[PDB]
């Protein structure tokens, strides 16, 4: 093995600028960092500028150095979608054609009458909400009716709510699995459908840890599948094991915040394993891009880059860090979805005496999942182009 263990981070949604085919998906002028970075008077990345972030793109507060730590690019995504499954999924090795759909109006009434159709149950609600919000307006009435509460996030998602004593968790549960087979579709294609059970009064209702997900596989065998079919270990950090549906998973970590997430990040850099830690930093995405909150996306960003320099100080001579992206969701765009943007790459390893130099775009996420694959020996990815020869 060239490295023994790699540090994988997604920066969950964390762009770079408009990627050539923004147009398409109404994403002219996007820019998520850039952006950020415009609305702070100058982001404050230290950490992530000394790696190089300035050299693949200056952006206010953010310079390039003389001498980057390690090696530096941007990837474009090659798959058709910017969800949260395409992104993913295509850095692990893959390619998907057919794109995960968001629903800012609701679902389709074709899905669900089919839903009422098989369940013999009324269905209220059918918008993006909160948990709180939905509950707020649509609680008692689901309780006096036995009516199904469906809503939506700014994501590929189909969330069912019912309260515990009027609707039996294992009744929805069932209907969960109905619904997840309906929309297993291109009509609607759902990337995760949730049950989100309930409890409570009218003006007291909170939702209870017995949520179930119901979520697809990736299209295809990744590169995490291939590292535990050969004995590596996989370990999970966040909202890893769910986005990939444990596959290829051997330890799985659950983060309940960004600095949570690092702090899983530091405890896998004390454990002797041999394979990929693999960190979702999703804050980044779920409380400030889709809300289109560039102050706390901002400080989000400074927090993290805070946490960095303890990272450096621990990774080892034959250990490789990768931070990148999956999407861009600039926080001053129109609407609630994603935006179509390259993403960052940084490649830092203390072996590299020298620091780094710029790499070639890479032309697909699965670029990465090429790498780790070369790294460990494994299979290689049908698609991707390792770059482990350039560190
Ligand atoms: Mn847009
Ligand atoms: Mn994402
Ligand atoms: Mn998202």
């Amino acid at each position: 093995n060239k490295y023994k263990r790699i540090f994988l981070v997604v920066m969950d949604s964390v762009g770079i600028g408009e990627a050539p085919d923004a147009e398409q998906f109404g994403d002219l002028g996007s820019d998520t960092i850039g952006h950020i970075a415009e609305h702070m008077n100058g982001l404050q990345m230290p950490n992530m500028v000394k790696l190089g972030l300035g050299n693949i793109r200056e952006m206010k507060g953010i310079s390039k150095v003389e001498k980057p730590l390690g090696y530096y690019t941007k990837m474009q995504e090659k798959s058709t979608g910017k969800d949260e499954m395409t992104g993913h999924w295509e850095i692990m090795g893959l390619y998907i054609d057919t794109p995960f759909q968001v629903f800012p109006e609701g679902f389709p009434k074709e899905l669900l009458d089919e839903l009422e159709e098989k369940t013999g149950r009324k269905i209220i609600g059918n918008k993006p909400a909160s948990g709180t919000e939905i509950l707020d307006e649509l609680g008692q009435e689901q309780m006096e009716t036995g009516s199904l509460i469906v809503y939506t996030s700014a994501d590929s998602v189909l969330q069912i709510a019912a309260h515990e004593e009027v609707v039996p968790l294992d009744e929805l549960y069932k209907i969960c699995k109905i619904a997840r087979e309906l929309t297993l579709d291109e009509k609607y294609m759902v990337g995760r459908v949730i049950a989100r059970p309930f409890v409570g009064e009218p003006g007291n209702f909170t939702r209870t840890p017995n949520r179930h997900d119901y979520a697809l596989k990736p299209f295809g065998r990744t590169v995490m599948n291939e590292l535990k079919d050969s004995d590596y270990d996989v370990i999970a950090i966040g909202k890893i094991s769910d986005i990939y549906d444990g596959e290829g998973v051997t330890e799985s970590l659950r983060t309940k915040s960004n600095m949570d997430g690092m702090d899983k990040l530091v405890d896998t850099l004390n454990m002797d394993f041999t394979g990929l830690s693999f960190l979702n930093l999703v804050d980044f995405d779920a409380l400030f891009g889709h809300r289109r909150d560039p102050q706390g996306y901002g400080e989000a960003l400074q927090e993290y880059d805070a946490r960095l320099p303890e990272v450096f100080a621990k990774l080892k001579e034959d250990d490789l860090l990768l931070i990148t992206a999956d999407h861009g969701n600039d926080p001053i765009h129109p609407g609630t979805d994603h935006t179509r943007e390259y993403v960052p790459l940084l490649a830092y390893s203390p072996s590299m005496k020298e620091g780094g130099q710029e790499l070639p775009l890479r032309q697909t996420f699965a670029d990465i999942g090429a790498t780790v694959a070369e790294n460990f020996g494994v299979k290689m990815p049908e698609y991707g182009t390792s770059f482990l020869n350039e560190l």
